[PDB]
């Protein structure tokens, strides 16, 4: 896979942003919890 990825606004709440989308893309495809 290969999700959403950021650079635009600033280094910490843009890495929150690509978990959010890591998460996301894993529920999306295997069965996993968080
Ligand atoms: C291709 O292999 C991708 O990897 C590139 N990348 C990301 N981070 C890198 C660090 C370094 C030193 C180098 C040489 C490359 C790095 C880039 O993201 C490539 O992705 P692409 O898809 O090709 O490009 C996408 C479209 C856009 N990307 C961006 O604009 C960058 C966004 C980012 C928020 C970011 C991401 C998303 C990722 N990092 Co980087 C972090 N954290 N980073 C590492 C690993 C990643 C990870 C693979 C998890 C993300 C890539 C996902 C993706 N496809 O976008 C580690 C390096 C691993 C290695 N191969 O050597 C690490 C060295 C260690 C760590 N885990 O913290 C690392 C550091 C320290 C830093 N990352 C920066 C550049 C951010 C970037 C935000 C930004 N402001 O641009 N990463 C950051 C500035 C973040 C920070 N912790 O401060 C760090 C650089 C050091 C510094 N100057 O402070």
């Amino acid at each position: 896979i290969x999700p959403e990825a950021p650079g635009e606004d600033a280094s910490p709440e843009e890495l929150n942003r690509y978990y959010a989308s890591l998460r996301h893309y894993l529920n999306l495809v295997t069965r996993q919890r968080y």
